[PDB]
C-alpha cells in the first residue's frame, strides 16, 4: 500500500524511488551488470529479478534471526519496499576465506583460509575507486564515530554468523560479502542496500563452482544460470 | 568397493547390474522418459543424472531420519549402489492431495484436499496396466501377508511424514508418491527402488508450478529444467 512516486536516485544496479510515505523507499533492481569499477558492463536479462528475490529472502532470514535491517516487503519480481535511511558512506566487508580483491592485494591464492572472519572497511566513493580505509581514516574523514565503527563491525559479524550458517546448510560456502548501513532520524542504525550474488562471493560446497558476480567478471558462463542456483538453494521466490 | 558386473535387468527407467558382492546391486539411471503405460516415450538428456542425484539425496535424508532403505551410496552422476532385495510386486502410493490418476478416477479437480494421507496399493504388473488392488486382492494373489501389508502402510506413512516436511521446508508441496519395497533373505523388508520427480508429484508452494513427470505427460515445458529446480531446492548434488 505505498505507492511509487518520483525517482530520487539511480545507481549502477538499482533505481531508488520515493513513495507516499516519507520514510519508505521503493527499490527497483535493474538488469544491469558492472565490474572492475565500471570498466566492464552489460545488460543481463532477468538479473534484477534474481537479485531482488534473493535479497528479499536473505533480509527476511536476517529479520527472523533478529538482525535489524531496512527490508519491509517484496513488491514485485524486481521491486521491494524498504525503510529510508541516510547511508553511511562505507562498504563493510566480511571475509571468511581469502579471495577476489584480497587475494590480489596480498598475492595469495584464492581459497586461502583465515583463522577468523576478517572485517574490512571501504570508502563508498566510486570516483575514488572505493579505496580500502584503515579505521583511523574513517575518523579523519568524520564518516562515523569510534563507537559506530565498533557497532558496524559487530553487526557485520552477526550477519556473517547467520548467513554463513544459512548458506552452509544449503551447500553454499559464503566466501565474503559487502554490506551498507544507514542512520535513521534518531541516530539508530539499520543494515541497508542489498544482499545478493552481486554483493556476496558464493562457492558451491561440493564442486567449488562460483555462483556469484565472478561469473560475469571472469566470463565463466551464464550469470543468471548461476544466480538461479542460489535462488533455488534458498527455497525459491 | 564393489565393481559393476553383468546386467541382470533393464526396466523402462534404469538398468540393474550385479556387482562382485551378491547382496549389492549397481543401478544406472537412463535418460529416458515414459508416460501413459509406456504409450508416450522420449529420450531426455540429463534426466538420468537428475533422478539419480535426487533419489540419492532423498534416501540419505530417509536414512538420517531413521527410515530403513536399500540405498548404500552414490557412484557417479547417474549411478548408485543399493542393497539387493526381492521386490514385492506392489506399488505403494501415498496421496496427500487429490491429483493425477486419482482425480481422474473419482472425477474431482486436482488439488482437492484430504482429511488425512491416503495409502493405495497397485499391482506391479505392467502387462496388466498396474491395476489398483483392494487389500483383499493382495491376499488372494498371495503377494504379501496381512501383517506385511499393514507394515508396508505404516512404512509408507513414515516416509510421507519425513519427506512431506522436508519438501515443505523447501517450499515444495509433496502431492503424492509411489514406493516399492523388497524382502531380504531373512524376511526383513526394505524400502527400495527410486524416489524422484518421476515417482513423486511435486508442486511449488508459491506458484503451484508442476515440478515432476507431469511436465512430460502434459508437455508443460522442459522436464530437466523442472527437475533441476527440485535438485537445487534439496541442496544440489
Ligand atoms: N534504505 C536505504 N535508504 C536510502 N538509501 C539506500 C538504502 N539502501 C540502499 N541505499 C542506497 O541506494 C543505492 C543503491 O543503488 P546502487 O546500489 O544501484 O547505488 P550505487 O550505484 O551503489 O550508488 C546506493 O547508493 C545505496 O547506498
Ligand atoms: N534394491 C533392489 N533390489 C532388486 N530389485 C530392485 C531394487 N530396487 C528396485 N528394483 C527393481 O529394479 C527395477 C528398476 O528399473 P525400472 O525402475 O527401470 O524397472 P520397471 O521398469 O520399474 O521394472 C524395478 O523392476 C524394481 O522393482
Ligand atoms: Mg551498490
Ligand atoms: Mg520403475
Amino acid at each position: 500500500m505505498p505507492t511509487k512516486q518520483q525517482l530520487l536516485y539511480e545507481g549502477k544496479a538499482k533505481k531508488i524511488y520515493a513513495t507516499d510515505e516519507p520514510d519508505v523507499l521503493w527499490v527497483e533492481y535493474k538488469d544491469s551488470a558492472t565490474a572492475f569499477n565500471g570498466e566492464k558492463k552489460a545488460t543481463i536479462a532477468g538479473k534484477g529479478r534474481l537479485n531482488n528475490e534473493i535479497s528479499s529472502l536473505l533480509f527476511l532470514k536476517l529479520r527472523e534471526a533478529g538482525i535489524a535491517n531496512h527490508f519491509i516487503e517484496k513488491l514485485s519480481p524486481t521491486e521491494q519496499l524498504v525503510r529510508r535511511v541516510t547511508i553511511i558512506p562505507l562498504e563493510v566487508v566480511v571475509r571468511n576465506v581469502v579471495a577476489g580483491s584480497l587475494a590480489k592485494r596480498i598475492g595469495l591464492e584464492e581459497g586461502t583460509p583465515l583463522e577468523a572472519p576478517l572485517v574490512e572497511f571501504y570508502y563508498k566513493n566510486d570516483d575514488l575507486g572505493d579505496p580500502l580505509l584503515l579505521e583511523d581514516h574513517i575518523f579523519i574523514l568524520k564518516l562515523a564515530s569510534r563507537e559506530e565503527v565498533a557497532a558496524l563491525k559487530q553487526a557485520a559479524l552477526a550477519v556473517n554468523d547467520v548467513l554463513r550458517l544459512h548458506f552452509a546448510e544449503r551447500n553454499v560456502r559464503l566466501i565474503d560479502f559487502k554490506l551498507e548501513f544507514g542512520r535513521t532520524a534518531d541516530g539508530a542504525i539499520l543494515l541497508a542496500d542489498e544482499i545478493s550474488p552481486d554483493t556476496c562471493r558464493l562457492w558451491d560446497a561440493k564442486t567449488n563452482e562460483k555462483l556469484d558476480k565472478d561469473v560475469f567478471r571472469r566470463d565463466l558462463g551464464s550469470l543468471t544460470d548461476a544466480y538461479e542456483v542460489i535462488l533455488q538453494r534458498l527455497g525459491g521466490e
